[PDB]
């Protein structure tokens, strides 16, 4: 199915475990086994969302910029930029809070009754096509639990403050 | 006309009200009702301009980077990146100062006389095609009132300082 | 030739003069006179290079992100994002040091003798196609004079330090 | 083969040597000798990866943004934006730690036995296709030695801390 | 308001009914009502898919090219290119065959059991005369019924041979 | 100065008059006068829309492809590809039909009353023989008059059948 | 799980076997199983290369255009455009000639000695009747064997003349 | 080293000489020598311009499409698509007419006086029978000499009528 699944898994684990050296090893193993640098780049973007999230909201951009290097310069400089991204994500503060918050929200939308939009939340349009915030039943619902890492330190302080 | 108008409105309200949990709920509701992640992404960009503006000038880039994830990786990781953007905009400092400043300027351009460009403001070209700042009648006009939030704290201090 | 030359000039002057209100006025005047938002966006990028430069190296990205909003969402939200860019560049620290440094270097390349590359500066390749720093005659040449504004404060301190 | 090799080499050396004036000179020499601004832009991206790396992880984005200016506005404003990038990379903190770490990892992957993925590193998937971190033999392997420059100061402190 | 979505509907119906003159009228009305040309551009892509399909596969590219003109050149050249796309789509051969084929296939995938992939079609084939592409329950199923129009003339000829 | 905009005009007139040799001369003069090739590329897209239109819908794509070469490869390959686009446009069948159609439709939308969307054309039809695409005041209006040139030969044949 | 990669295989085999109806079924099953449409879009590009090749060079562009629709418009329009690409590829003339040609050439480049570039083919020719494009060891080698299908009908005619 | 640029030259000469099999061999050798496929992709675009020109204007698009596959899918699908582009270019009708036309026009613009734009061709015409597109010194000049190959067959027919 996917010849590189174990390798990519080990790479993921090393990044989430803040082990840049082992991450570079597994990355090297994938390339030398004939794996595509963009196969890894796509999974790096997934790691930014799943494991770093709002602890470092710039991580997404570092990974996209590495991909842009591949797209503009080529495969070999691309490889090097993606290595730089791997190291960045490895040493970045980690938080899966946004990941798990979204997953919960999505499962609740699927499962719970389709409550009406409370009338006071209606009519808040945007410039697009032409020039309690929950339903009452769900009051106090919390999906997002910011950690004490990276930019989530300030976030957590702000959300608690205004809680 | 737009089956998701109320949902999107509730999402907008939750973001502008710095309620990340409720924002994720309404986002989840849209997706589970068959709404497109990019339908929401476009409205997120509008929220960056309208409700965050220069309080956090990097907000635009976070939302564009989420969209880039959708475009490169796909729908499911895209959804997750757009969730991260929703949370970012929810907890960001808020200011509609740039939004309302532009709207005023634009209405005045439409309505007021078409005053000449003051001669001393003429001939300030750029490298493009080949290698009082108001009209006198409008002296002292002010459209932009920076708030005390985010990067608008410094801005306001600078504009007042040089006022 | 260009019906909007005076207007764009007045806009440029207001931005370089850190007058966000007047900049929004001239921007509004251009749009209401039928001028294209991207006509202005291209000139905003030129202003980032010419008038802000390394005093705020992120200014380029704010202007490109505004253009990306236009490209993805559309004309009306585009207009609003470009307004946000105008305000950002208006309040940004200003420096034309990079602009004038490049212009000087380029005129000297055109005019001065084509001196050989000093042998000790040869062979410093990059990964691209496959996996005294002046000529002696020009020793001590200086084109770049960082200002005391924005990120040029640190730059100037570093270049002087290592001078 | 490449008429601009010596010039580009001298440019590279000046950037790596934090000599912005000489870098602008060699850049000017290339352009006036008929060299393409994107020929230089591609090599600037390579310099970001090789010589700046994680000492300034935003350097990649500055160079890509300069290229975007060329792509959207044109050759002449492009030239100016790429000059701004040259100066940025010249004054940026320097580190070849990510470069040499990747090169080592890659050579080891090529040369050493293809060790199995340790079972405890398996099954760590991502949302992609549908909704000791080394092998035992290589325990304690280190490729990445962050310097004391730029953002590598914090990185080094963190990796040592958790060592 | 609701009147706005009526203009969009009139435009869609006119393009679908091969009425280029009326299509241009409704487009012009949409523009003068403050409608965003990119909002229109998105609907045009949906039209290429739904109403033209493989009667003219190039249709998709004409509408994307119009969008590219808007993104690169600006709003006014964009509106002109989108008008050209509107006329192109209006006079193009119409076919809803690909659209209705995909919908029928989705309802079967949703409504009928999740039949096993026939053994010979598996990533590693297993012991089953292995000539069927459908599960045996779905043998000889047809979703796609090419029209006698445009490029579907030849496709319908070919599919009848195949059978 | 004004002489520069005269070169642009000479180039436009030559392409429109199907004079490829003169077109290349004026382009070459524009380049030697310091004119930006992308500035020229933008005018070429306007030409494809205004002067070629649906006589050759692929025209748009040739000019976009030339722009892509400039963005990806560089200035000099770009200038060569733009020359190719200039010759392509110069020898292409000419038609101003789509251009003048769109302008006429806009003047009607601006000058005549905002007639209601016919009931059957509304997003939810209402009680009205519902065969008209125009408001009854505009019955049988024609804006688009295909030439006898290029792809418009066949279009004009078809529209006459329809009527 | 492994069942998922079986759906991908069934889809590939159906497109290759020119079975558009079965192809749409397997696509629909992939979607309902939670499969990402872009994951499918990437496989479609590999199919255009491997199974269609130069029998229809436009194939590549239809699949890229479907991807563009997904990136610009969204997931649901994207899935529809990808269905259109699936049908396009299914009914297209099939040829594996370019694919097998490239593979054979790579095995020779890997397995046979690194023969010198014939003197007349060098960047600076040297003293050698200089009519050979292959090294003399490889004289008259053929990798590319166009089918009698699609655009390869004419190519095969031409290559036989040449010989 | 210099041997590397010899491989590039052999590849260019083979494509130009319409030798697809040798072209694939030299490409394969370039890859096994560590050559970057995008470096090759850039040369292919220069080839489309220089050696194919308007004998097949679609050539440019096939090479850009191959590049898109590399950027979106990855290195290995990219190398395959680039091989397809190599074969496409090798079997395409060859014409150097657009290339040599543009070069001749540039040498005239550089070597002859900067003649005035004929009065009738100016942005605002002035008092001069105003039928000339060239300055009177350049009357009847021809740069562009279409071959009898590909799309230039028809172009040459047309230009002879015009004269």
């Amino acid at each position: 199915g996917d010849r590189f699944y174990d390798l990519i898994s080990a790479l993921h684990k090393s990044v989430r475990g803040s082990a840049p050296d082992a991450a570079l090893y597994w990355y090297a193993r994938i390339l030398t086994a004939g794996g595509d640098p963009l196969y890894v780049a796509r999974r790096l973007l997934a790691i930014a969302s799943e494991d770093v999230g709002n602890a470092d909201p710039r991580a997404m951009q570092v990974a996209l910029a590495a991909w842009d290097c591949f797209t503009r310069v080529g495969a070999y400089e691309g490889e090097r930029a993606i290595a730089q991204a791997i190291i960045y994500l490895s040493v970045a503060p980690k938080s899966n809070a946004v990941y798990t918050a979204f997953n919960t929200a999505k499962q609740q939308a699927k499962d719970l009754p389709d409550y009406d939009v409370p009338p006071h939340l209606r009519n808040a349009p945007t410039n697009l096509m032409k020039e309690n915030y929950f339903p009452p039943e769900l009051k106090d619902t919390q999906y997002y639990f910011p950690t004490n890492r990276g930019m989530e330190i300030q976030i957590k302080e702000k959300l608690e403050r205004l809680r």
